[PDB]
């Protein structure tokens, strides 16, 4: 038993609700939420923005530290950090950017990143202003993530979309 609330179930470990990730994170403070990074881990806007900005900058702040020592992230890569405010941990994972001409097949090595977590709570890979079609990455979720996955999904009609034409 976990503490995440009106989710209509997908399969046996994917759950979905249409939700802000940020209040969704605030009120459940889960042990990890996932952020939609790039390989800069430059929070800027989208799902990452908004996290960072509820974290009042500290994500970013620690976010340039650690590319200062490692560089930048791959394409399909993760990297752990802090939850700040948010979650214990944050899970910054690099879905591809679309509209930077990135190959949509790595976005199954994003989500396995997933794999490494009994729990998360999540925004679907390389939706929003990555670019790709939310159906699809759904579709990859649950063919490839086989820990318990909660995803929020802001746009209420994206949400109901999602849920109707779901297979
Ligand atoms: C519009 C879109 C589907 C695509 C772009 C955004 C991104 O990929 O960064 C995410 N997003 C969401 O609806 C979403 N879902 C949960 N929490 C969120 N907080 C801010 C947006 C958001």
């Amino acid at each position: 038993v976990n503490s995440f609330s009106g989710y209509l179930k997908l399969t046996d470990n994917v759950y979905i609700k249409n939700a802000d990730i940020v209040e969704e994170a605030k009120k459940v403070k889960p042990t990890v939420v996932v952020n939609a990074a790039n390989v800069y881990l430059k929070h800027g806007g989208g799902v990452a923005g908004a996290l960072n900005k509820a974290t009042n900058n500290a994500m970013q702040v620690e976010s340039d530290d650690y590319i200062a020592t490692n560089g930048p992230l791959k394409v399909g890569g993760s990297c752990v950090l802090s939850g700040h405010n948010l979650a214990k941990h944050c899970l910054h994972v690099v879905g591809p950017n679309v509209n930077k001409g990135e190959d949509i097949q790595l976005l199954k090595s994003a989500y396995e990143n997933f794999n490494q977590h009994e729990v998360l709570l999540a925004p679907l890979l390389s939706a929003g202003i990555f670019g790709a079609d939310p159906i699809h990455s759904l579709r990859v979720c649950v063919d490839t993530v086989r820990t318990n996955v909660y995803l929020a999904v802001f746009d209420k009609n994206l949400y109901d979309k999602l849920v109707s034409s779901f297979l």
